[PDB]
């Protein structure tokens, strides 16, 4: 997993938050670096902000219990910027992983 | 087929090859530079790649259909970015041209 992800305008960014352990994840939170983006649910699976309504999805199944992942489909410029997850974890143990989400425009064409 | 395909430097880019009536049947979808080939979906013999592109060139996840030609170029770089064409024989004797170009984008230098 690499802390940067660079795509271009409209495609879709994965953005990776996978744990390494010896304690199971319970909730993991996604957010922009204090606005809340989605929650992967240990328990009730997927919730999304209604403001990322249908741009948030997970990796398809069957999937990992602790890949923590989403993706955000359709990316804007309004997009880009730092974003951490927040992974509650067993017993006490908190994991945030910030990573940095890059918006590359295309250029003009030659043809 | 998609005209214009964008990728980020390092990345994989799809390059689509879709063919539009009743009765003709896609037999090979060949794929090529101009002027370097690069593969060959062929209908009894499947998918054959160039040597100059080992391992980076895959077929979409199937169930795909059989008038998709389009591969996936795996691990984007400067020098891929240009003009592909792909190529598909029909039953009985349709062909239908597809010209492409593939953008590669390099990333600026951080801020943050």
């Amino acid at each position: 997993t690499s802390d940067v992800v660079t795509v271009v305008l409209g495609q879709d960014a994965k953005l990776p938050c996978f744990y390494r352990g010896d304690e199971q994840v319970g909730q993991v939170a996604w957010a922009r670096v204090a606005q809340e983006l989605a929650l992967l649910h240990s328990k009730y699976g997927l919730h999304v902000s209604p403001a990322y309504e249908g741009r948030v999805e997970q990796p398809p199944p069957p999937r990992n219990p602790l890949d923590g992942s989403v993706l955000l489909r359709n990316a804007v410029q309004a997009d880009e910027g730092e974003y951490e997850c927040r992974v509650s974890t067993f017993p006490a143990g908190s994991f945030q992983a910030r990573l940095r989400l890059r918006v590359l425009v295309p250029p003009l064409p030659s043809l």
